[PDB]
């Protein structure tokens, strides 16, 4: 449900949208 599909998934966009925010974290 979200274990590894949308929370990062290695980006989601919260990992990338949080890999610094892929820019700002």
């Amino acid at each position: 449900a979200g274990k590894e599909k949308i929370r990062k998934k290695l980006k989601n966009e919260i990992k990338k949208k949080w890999r610094k925010a892929v820019i700002a974290w």
